[PDB]
């Protein structure tokens, strides 16, 4: 039902964007954090994203520079639910901001 649809996208969401980000290089530099449940991507600078999970229905966190908000899908691509944003643009934008240049997921 809900708990394995959850964790299959928990766990290729985990997956691709610390794999994308450990690959990708930059101006600044990159080490990511995982802990149980939790991805926080971190720049030199000592900024970084926070990214960890709510219930285990459909619902997810993500937070950075300008505050954040939760994460939720559209359909090929997770919006944020603020006014109906984006993933992996939102991301680059979070990212970009606080590494310093283009922090490339797409």
């Amino acid at each position: 039902m809900n708990d394995s649809e959850f964790h299959r996208l928990a766990d290729q969401l985990w997956l691709t964007i610390e794999e994308r980000l450990d690959d990708w290089d930059g101006d600044s530099d990159i080490d990511c954090e995982i802990n149980g449940g939790v991805l926080t991507i971190t720049f030199e600078n000592g900024s970084k994203i926070i990214i960890n999970r709510q219930e285990p229905l459909h619902q997810v966190w993500l937070a950075t520079k300008q505050g954040g908000y939760h994460f939720d899908l559209k359909g090929d691509e997770w919006i944020c639910d603020r006014s109906g944003e984006t993933f992996w643009d939102l991301l680059e934008q979070a990212a970009t901001q606080q590494a310093g240049e283009t922090v490339s997921f797409r």
